[PDB]
């Protein structure tokens, strides 16, 4: 399906009506096996780091560590999928230019390449940009296979404000996920039974970015 006729007849409207969007089959089997394959070789062989600290131990052997990151900017040897794909997010971003609230996207982070282990853990409620940085729109793309939550855990919930009622998101191979990244939308992983990847790219609207230089000091004489 072209990236344009998936942004107008289904990415704008539906951000700018419910700001969570979910585009499934993104890229197909072949390419996002390719995926998975680069992100299974970044972690076989060493690049990412060894999960966030979620329980200090008095034996530090014992300690607990969850999500596990890398970053990645798509040229590297091994990561030309990865960077395939954060060329066909940018398309699709591009073909929104405009329609998505008022914002006006002018760039974005490097891929944030994210492994929960299967060790039960998660990752707690929060919101992505709750302080102005910049960031307006999330975008994950999911690359479990036979993701079965019931079974593995991993759901995805996030909490639309003012809302009673939450959304589960199932981290479900090739599935694309777009959703506001400021207090629109607060979110959380729940525990994760078995290894799951995803990988994220946060887009940049250009008023909020410029004037986040100035509240966070970039020196001249
Ligand atoms: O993986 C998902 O479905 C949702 N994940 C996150 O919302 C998430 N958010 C943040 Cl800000 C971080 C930040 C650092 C490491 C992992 C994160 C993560 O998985
Ligand atoms: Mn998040």
């Amino acid at each position: 399906l072209p990236a344009l006729k998936l942004a107008l007849e289904y990415i704008v409207p539906c951000m700018n009506k419910h700001g969570i969007c979910v585009v499934d089959d993104f890229l197909g089997k072949e390419t996002g096996q390719q995926i998975g394959d680069e992100v299974r070789a970044l972690h076989d062989t060493g690049k990412f780091t060894d999960g966030q600290l979620v329980s200090q131990k008095s034996d530090s052997s014992k300690d607990i560590r969850g999500d596990k990151i890398t970053w990645i900017e798509g040229k590297e040897p091994g990561c030309e999928t990865i960077g395939l794909l954060m060329s066909s997010m940018d398309d699709l971003i591009r073909h929104c230019n405009g329609k998505l609230g008022s914002y006006k996207i002018n760039g974005r982070t490097k891929a944030m390449v994210a492994c929960y282990p299967g060790n039960g853990t998660g990752y707690v409620r929060h919101v992505d940009n709750p302080n102005g940085d910049g960031r307006c729109v999330t975008c994950i793309y999911y690359l479990n296979k036979d993701w079965d939550a019931k079974v593995s855990g991993g759901i995805l919930r996030i909490f639309p404000e003012g809302k009673a009622q939450f959304a589960d998101i199932e981290p479900k191979f090739d599935r694309l996920l777009f959703f506001w990244s400021d207090r629109h939308n607060p979110h959380e992983v729940q525990p994760a039974y078995a290894t799951r990847y995803a990988i994220t790219v946060w887009y940049f609207d250009a008023d909020e970015r410029a004037r986040a230089k100035v509240k966070y000091l970039k020196g001249v004489r």
